[PDB]
C-alpha cells in the first residue's frame, strides 16, 4: 500500500505526519518512508541528513527506528526540473513492492514529484489548518483531484477543533485533529518520531491515537 | 585521535560512554563511532540494527545525529576469530584518518577487534564501576595495557563516588564520576545518545560536563 501526503501549502505537517504514520506502521507490518521533498524534512527528522549526491530515485536506505527511510538527496532537484511523470511513477511504485506500506512525503508544490506520488499513491493524505493558505489548498486539492478522479483523506492539524469545507466531494474530511503540542517540536529538534518521543516523554501518550485512526480510515 | 573504549568487564558503561563521547565530538569536530561489538549496543544506541550480512571491516557507514556510525554486522564474528591482527589495525587507522576523532566501542573481551583497536588507539579510555568484578577487571586491564606498551584513563560510572586503585602504573585515574541517572535509561529505550536527548528533555542539560571532562583530560 503506497500512502503519499500531499500539501501544496508549506507548514500544514506533511514532515510529521509521514514520520508517525510510518513509524506507527512498522509496528507490526514491513513500512518504507520516501522523502520526495528536496529538503528533507523527513529525512531530517529521522536524525539524517539530505545526501549530497545526485543518487537515483530509491537508490538509498537506513533502517532507522524500524522505518527504512529513502534520504532526500540533491538528486531529487534534478527530477523536479527535468523528470519524467512517468518514469518517476515507474520507480516509486518498483520501490513500493518491497513493503507492505510505502509513506511518501513530498514537497510543499505542485511539482514532477509531487505530482507523480500523487498518481501512483493508493491512499492519498493531506492535513488542514486552520490558516487561510490550506483552506486554499484544500479547495485547489479538491478540484484537481477531481479533474483525474481521485480521492485524498483529510485531517487536521494544529487546532483542538475539526476543520472541514463545504461542497468538496473529492476530499473526506475525517474527524481527526491533532491539537498543537511541543511534543511535535521537541521530537522534530531530538530528530526522532514524536510517537516514538512520546513513549518515553509522557507517561500515558496521546498521539497513538489519531495515527491509529488515521492507519484506521486508510486501510483497505 | 583515536579514542578506544575498553573494558572487559560487561555492562560498565563502554557504549554509553562511546556514543556519547563520540555525539559530544561531534559538536565540535568531524567525527566518527566504530561500533566493533558483535552484539551492537552503540549501533542500537544511534536508532539502528546490527547488519545481517558479512560486511569488510569499515564498509558501511550512516550519518545519525551528526555522528559518522559504522553500524556492528555479523561479518565482526569471523574477524573475531581469524582477524590479521595488524591487517585490522592499519585498516582501524586507514579508517580513522578521515576523522577528527573516531571513537571506538568495542565488545566486552579481550579479543582480537578489541585488542586491535587498542593497539592503534591514540587515547584508551576505561569505565569502572564501584561494583566488586569492576576492580578484577581494571586490575587485569593494567596487565594487558603494560603488555602491549600501552597506558589508559579510567574514570567511574555509576556512582557519586570516584574509583581510584594505587598499585596499577598504566591506568591513570581522573576525578570525573558519573552518577547513577534515569536519563540513560530513557534515551536507550529512545535509541538516541543520552546527550541529545537530554539537550531536549530538560531546560539546563548537565549530563554534558562529564563527557566535556572526559575530552579535555584525553586531550591534552
Ligand atoms: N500538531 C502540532 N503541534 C505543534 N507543532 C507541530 C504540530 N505538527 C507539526 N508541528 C511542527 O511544525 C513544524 C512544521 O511541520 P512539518 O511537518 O515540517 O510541515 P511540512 O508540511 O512538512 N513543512 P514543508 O515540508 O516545508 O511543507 C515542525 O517543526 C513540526 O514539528
Ligand atoms: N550512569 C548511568 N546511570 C544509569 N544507567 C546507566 C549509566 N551508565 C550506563 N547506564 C545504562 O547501563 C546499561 C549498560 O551500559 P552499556 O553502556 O551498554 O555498557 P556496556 O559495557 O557497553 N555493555 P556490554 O557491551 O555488554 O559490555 C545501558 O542500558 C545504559 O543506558
Ligand atoms: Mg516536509
Ligand atoms: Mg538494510
Ligand atoms: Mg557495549
Ligand atoms: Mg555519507
Amino acid at each position: 500500500m503506497i500512502v503519499t501526503v500531499i500539501n501544496q501549502k508549506g507548514g500544514v505537517g506533511k514532515t510529521t505526519t509521514s514520520v508517525n504514520l510510518s513509524y506507527y506502521l512498522s509496528k507490526e507490518k514491513k513500512t518504507g518512508l520516501l522523502d520526495l521533498d528536496p529538503e528533507g524534512g523527513a529525512t531530517i527528522s529521522y536524525g539524517m541528513k539530505r545526501e549530497l549526491k545526485e543518487l537515483p530515485l530509491g537508490e538509498k536506505s537506513v533502517n532507522i527506528f524500524n522505518v527504512e527511510v529513502f534520504p532526500a538527496h540533491i538528486g531529487l532537484l534534478k527530477l523536479e526540473l527535468n523528470g519524467d511523470v512517468e518514469e518517476i511513477s515507474n520507480k516509486i511504485k518498483e520501490i513500493g513492492k518491497q513493503f507492505d506500506f510505502l509513506v511518501i512525503d513530498t514537497p510543499p508544490n505542485l511539482g514532477t514529484l509531487a505530482i507523480s506520488a500523487m498518481l501512483v499513491a493508493d491512499r492519498i493524505v493531506s492535513p488542514v489548518t486552520p490558516q487561510p493558505l490550506a483552506l486554499e489548498a484544500i479547495k485547489n486539492l479538491d478540484s484537481r483531484l477531481k479533474s483525474i478522479g481521485k480521492n485524498a483523506y483529510s485531517f487536521t492539524n494544529f487546532s483542538k477543533k475539526v476543520v472541514k469545507l463545504d461542497n468538496l466531494s473529492s476530499v473526506k474530511f475525517t474527524e481527526i485533529t491533532i491539537p498543537p503540542s511541543r511534543l511535535f517540536i521537541e521530537a522534530s529538534r531530538l530528530g526522532v518520531p514524536a510517537l516514538r518521543y512520546e513513549e518515553v516523554r509522557i507517561k500515558k501518550p496521546k498521539l497513538a491515537n489519531y495515527y491509529q485512526q488515521l492507519a484506521k480510515v486508510i486501510s483497505e
